[PDB]
């Protein structure tokens, strides 16, 4: 038998993964065993990235191994075109039920429904082609749905249950736990619609994509997990000696310095994210970090039940996240911009049987675009030829192919939505709102549609401080990176029936 | 607020319905006081049916509004053509989230999906255009996993669970309670499904499609309901003198008589349905009589949901069946073929607030089909063209139509599908293998494509015991039936386009 | 090498027919060397009817093989459905270009195209999936145009045309010719269009239909052809004592015989067809006999070529027409109604090479939708599941198959369009307006979807004037159709997906 | 009234336009009346250009206002996407019948038709929606039927028409006119087509594509035009001093240079193009002049037609080319690479009635992505979202936008087809087989995907012979002009459903 189960985590950053930072002689100030056994028994891919965020996208990316540029689900709010196969789909074609746990955040084709479905007042909601067994459900229906039937009380405002615990609880990062208790998380939600699903399937063949929202903010964690890292041991941010400082390295820093706001991160809050002192930021990592452990633990439930029914050696196992989290660097919160704590993630992968490369930690630059071929190209598919992403097996076994990518890429998109509007600000139309992001282990370009370029030298500025795009002195490398970036674009335009000819013999296909 | 709850039980006989026995003056042998709820606050129709069986065409029928003829889901495992509008994608256009408990028994358009796609492996799967909260899976999955997950330890071949209780026991009709607990059936399964997606929505608008699978087979109950009711107290099955006799009526009357298997009905059980005693019979009526109050008592929970929160007097709530249940009835057990037990089912409709017509009891022939026209012109949507059923909405407060229709209708096919397959014993092709009928308070004509027809003088005969057909006294009678049906036919022809004009002005469309 | 030509010409009667007159000994009033050519060489069929009328039904039953119960498009100006395949795509999927000349009257699908197409101000464009090569086009604007650029001057308003030649001429039946020269009629055109389609192709395989407008009205000739035939040499009409008498033998006779005009069938004429006298429907039939002999002399040209390419040998010929015409019978002008002659059309077939059965006459009994299944059949295709109708291929060898079909059927739909609009005058609804017809030798039924029912005796009454339907000594008989026709629609319900299974192995089919 | 009249020729350069060799002080060496008449009443663009090449790529292009990068048909015989809106269906949005002479070079969608389908043994066939009123038909059928029509006896290998000649003629350049007369020419047949289309309309509104196939190869003209021009007078070929050295810019120069072959130009000539003498290229300019003035001569009647019935002020002429031809430039014949001869193209465009800037020459940068949109906009429709060009209409009023582009596009794909396999050549896959290109007054960038980039300054070197790419000193110009293009990049990604919101209100759109 072959399972595969796909983890994804939502928001968790690639330098929030425990088997990295010990490999590196860092202090591994979070605990995930239950990550750091799949680590242990596969390959830890080190510089993984999302392709695009923020959820919307990044989901679209992974669930069709398409860069942005090609599926166009551009921003949160926006339709993905029912064109592009999909990985349940595609999942169908091989003969598996493509269950899925959490959420996808797709907003549907306008040319495939009503105008009037309810699917177009929320973000998203599920991809066609999937299999729920455990959905959130817009507005979060799915998950108040079973607390409440848990026969626990909720309040009028249902997310009001993520305020900090007491009526004199000053709402932002905080040291008090939210006002939901541990059986009744979000996360125990999805852990018991795993083993359910799980528990039906009684041994058969599965796919199963299990979702978890964290740790997605608030940014406030049931007891005990609130209290189990203390704030000065969590890594301190790193930013700029003030907001405008900050601000002014590109007008897309200061349009999200400016505006981003405490209460889309913390219950009931008030104030900008940009002006959280050392200490709050300091305290807000450390409950992220117990969201994270609140997970870790739950995946071991999902561990024991493989390993009981003796499903563990049978399984590809696929620990990612949709993408990262600024977690106060550069003065931001949330999965915005170009810096590379928003794209990089973590990617763990353990393979069915005893690893060829087990506890490997792989530093060849990969894409979420590269999973869903990964997925098919074990269960014996074909992978699409739309595909922009490879298949990472040769990782498992040989390692990195000769003729592998040499830089990572990513896109952002930035066009007008209900909640965040930067394009006035920008001067810009919504089609001229976007960039692309190329780098690799020296330099990092960001390319704007219609505002500045900018370049790091990632060994001397590895936290992205210093533009020397408009340095005379880096014309040859910023013509170097534009280059390689052009080329990317050209490689990558659709593939969907490039491979067809006509001709005396009539239709055919191109395989090289 | 306008909300709609359907409650769909399967397999659920118009004659045990106690409002309607007690307005007869007959005994009502069974208790359904919830039921009888709805019943003293709304319409309870009495000549209501399917336009067809069994689940699969039934529920085609029951969620687009269309005959067979038009729908052509034509037996189970045989696909539904996507072109079909359905319930779920006309609410989602009326703005309405299209839930779903239970099951839809729906074969997908292999032009949609891979040929390799698991749906494909089962009877049916989930209609395209719901969000299931509740479903029962294929191979009842869901439930499964449910009880496994609630600690319930299920034995090696799941439905083994209904095999009567007891090492010793005899499978088939049984005075046993099966072998899992009230707390872990199936219908508290589907009734937790609903309360936790009611108080999801937390008093938002709401459709919900409630599916009860009982009291569908297998004829076993949880305790204390196996006991509930006396096989003395049950209605007689009424049936020829001995299988022979019965079969000679017609040919799909003799395949069915021969072929139908007790282990269809009863888990684990071995021989005929036809050679059941009537001691066996009456018991298998309690049993059925056993589920269909557990049902009742389940619904008592949904509905104290809706009184307790304000919403009972805002509700829309329709009860009704996919179809009927032989029982026993001319040897048959089942819903197959021709008689009017297999194709008659309850319908009870309570409008929002204080209903015209509370406590009515409706003669005016109804037909699955009208259901979904019914929601729909509830919800303020407008009845798609293509549907052959009409709004009852009328019904609920003046009454009758004048133009209403005048005689009852539905329809059977019968070509080969994996489990049963009646053509070379008939000596039919695959489009050869169906017949229709059309019935009013006075008689019945049943025409089949290929075998021959037959015509019950229903003051008479009421039970469908002498065929006159072929009597020549009643050609004029027979002659006047196959006309009527002849333009039912005519009349009922897909009507897709059949409103567009192209003309000297262009494109337009006639209304009447 | 395989060729097809398919010749399809417009409003000729199966009783205009040189080969069965002479068969029947009769007086061959008319003369058709070429398609007497082919009668001697190939199978003639007899008792050939059009499944409905008028020419967009005809033409869709036609090049979909199925009947209008199935293919919808019931009447001029309406929709058909894209969802048919139609022989121009099954043609594609034999490697055949399906090149067409003349016209299918065929209105788009709403869903297809915009609301402003230009194709919904006509009757009807162009089937999608044809390759043209010599349109008629909209208006017939292909035709002006070539008689244009040809040099002739045309009036004012085109169809002017078609008067009797000179100022002084009366408009109507006419011993006059038409205002265009032989030359230039249509009948040359399309004839010229299909010898430069058969001279591009050079000796390469082909299809092609190639489609006459003659002899359509108006019924006005070129000279010679005005002055061909004398009026006393014709067949006289068969007609009732006088329009109120005949009329009274059902409403919709009624209708038509009140409200078809002069000037649909003679260019500019006043009055009523009905009123026309035996000496006038004596002219006309002349004129329309000149009309068939003017398109006979030009098959002689496409024919030539074919003998002086050596490809005769090579080709299946098939002839017919979209349908009949009434030519006064009845006190009818058109293709109306339910009367044989406006069903009643020619199909003569020439084989390959030196036929089995040359000169035969066939009596089974034969309609339109079995000729697509014949060419697909023919060509090495496989039959469309959905088609109604079958190939004819067994009779050009040993014969009719022991199991073909007994009864002759049509159908008719009469709902309202722009220029004939019968529903007020009925009393009905757009969806209560159709009939269906089934016969025999001895019997012929037409049923009505919600009028009155006709039965006639067609050896005692062949002319259909005395319905019996009424008569109660008939009702067996009735019955005996009636339950005939009804079997006939269950056994043509669509086809679409109805021989797919799902089941244990997966996605299958059942093909018998 | 308003019409368009949109004429594309093929293969017709922008420096073969006498009005603007006349304002330049050039010798206009070659005559066009009839477009010199539109020159001076409207206005010529004269910085033009096609968006890729050859005919199947360009006139993708062309019908559909997208780039090669959107619309994926990349090469001839690679598919065209039906997802496309191309102009054929829009003109049917705003009531126009989408009428078209010539051709379209299209390859359908296979997933649209049978894989059988005889389109898909030719480079392409009609585009989807237009509606065909005079096709060149694959292989040319079309004419050649035409030819063999009017009673010309055409040669066994039906292109041997356009031998010298002379059974003694020696093929290749010549100074011999080609063996059909004038009157029966592919040019005299397409201005038939059109008169004949245009005297069928009488008077009412149209849009015509009217296209020509010359002066697309073999280089061979009717008697006289054959002998029309002088060799002495015609422009000097452009080429570096030997093949070698011209070869040694880019190996995809080297490529053409080696393979392109003299017969692919001049019907049965042998040998390679890049060996043709300057006599040998002065007589290919000449005759290639000869079939230029022998359009215009065309075009004159069809002109003299518009004139005559007063249309012409009522008429939108639209002149352009499909792409252009390298005429020995650069070693070079036909339309590949990345030279300016090969994209720059003819566009003359007269408004209806007294044009404000008649006779004005253009120098804004204009693409044949602009045609469609401009045709539209001047019909009074919405331009489609996903359209990649704008609208020309500011130009014929108050001018140059001021936010117009200020660099013109292009782009090449050069992936194997039948006829040209320059992978293994190259070292390429398929998907790196591409280049784009931008320019302004000044610069020239050609990026390749997988192959070195080329920088001209087309000042000192307008004719292209000095890559500067590679000169250290270029560095930040090239780095300017790839960042230019790969903000193009990210501006032109797709547009289909990108303007659409989720929210709140529902479903929505953004209109900036």
């Amino acid at each position: 038998k072959k399972n595969v189960l796909l983890i994804v985590v939502d928001q968790w950053r690639a330098d929030f993964v425990p088997h990295v930072l010990r490999a590196d002689g860092k202090i591994d100030f979070l605990k995930t065993p239950n990550l750091d056994r799949l680590c242990r028994e596969g390959v830890t891919f080190r510089n993984h990235v999302t392709t695009c965020v923020p959820a919307g996208p990044a989901r679209a990316s992974l669930l069709t191994g398409l860069y942005l540029m090609n599926h166009r689900a551009v921003q949160n709010t926006v339709p993905l075109d029912q064109r592009h196969l999909n990985l349940g789909k595609a999942l169908r074609g091989v003969g598996y039920d493509p269950a899925l746990i959490g959420y996808t955040t797709t907003v549907p084709d306008p040319r495939t429904t009503s105008p009037n479905d309810p699917r177009f007042r929320v973000l998203g909601d599920l991809m066609d082609g999937f299999h729920p067994v455990g959905a959130f459900e817009p507005n979060m229906e799915g998950y108040f749905g079973w607390v409440a039937q848990n026969g626990f009380d909720l309040p009028e405002h249902r997310p009001d249950i993520w305020l900090p615990e007491g009526e004199d609880a000053v709402a932002g990062a905080t040291d008090r736990p939210s006002r939901i208790p541990k059986e009744f998380s979000d996360s125990t939600f999805f852990t018991e619609r795993a083993l359910t699903y799980l528990k039906g399937r009684d041994g058969k063949p599965f796919f199963l994509h299990l979702g978890y929202y964290r740790p997605h903010p608030p940014f406030v964690a049931s007891a005990p997990y609130h209290a189990m890292y203390r704030p000065e041991d969590m890594p301190a941010p790193i930013r700029a000696a003030n907001p405008d400082i900050e601000a002014a390295q590109h007008p897309l820093m200061k349009f999200y310095v400016d505006s981003i706001r405490r209460g889309s991160f913390f219950q009931g809050a008030e104030g900008s994210g940009a002006t959280l002192d050392e200490a709050e930021l300091r305290q807000m990592r450390a409950t992220y970090c117990g969201l994270i452990t609140e997970v870790d633990d739950c995946l071991g439930r999902v561990f024991s039940y493989l390993d009981e029914t003796g499903q563990w050696d049978d399984t590809l196992i696929i620990f990612t996240s949709d993408h990262g989290e600024q977690l106060g660097d550069h003065h931001l919160l949330g999965k915005i911009g170009y810096n590379d704590p928003s794209f990089r993630i973590p990617l763990v992968i353990k393979d069915a049987g005893e690893n060829a490369r087990a506890g490997a930690i792989e530093s060849g630059f990969t894409e979420s675009i590269d999973v869903m071929p990964t997925i098919l190209d074990w269960l014996g598919g074909k992978i699409p030829h739309a595909c922009d992403g490879l298949s990472l097996l040769p990782f498992l076994s040989e390692g990195r192919p000769q003729d592998w990518r040499t830089e990572l890429h990513y896109e952002y998109d930035f066009r007008d939505v209900y909640y965040s509007e930067p394009q006035s600000f920008l001067g810009l139309g919504m089609n001229d709102c976007s960039l692309c992001v190329i780098q690799d282990e020296r330099y990092k370009y960001v390319h704007f549609a219609a505002l500045p370029p900018l370049f790091f030298d990632l060994r001397h500025d590895p936290n992205e401080f210093t533009n020397l795009a408009d340095d005379p002195a880096y014309a040859a490398l910023v013509r170097d990176y534009a280059q390689k970036a052009l080329s990317w674009r050209l490689k990558h335009a659709d593939r969907t029936l490039t491979h067809y000819r006509s001709g005396p013999e009539g239709l055919s296909e191109r395989s090289h």
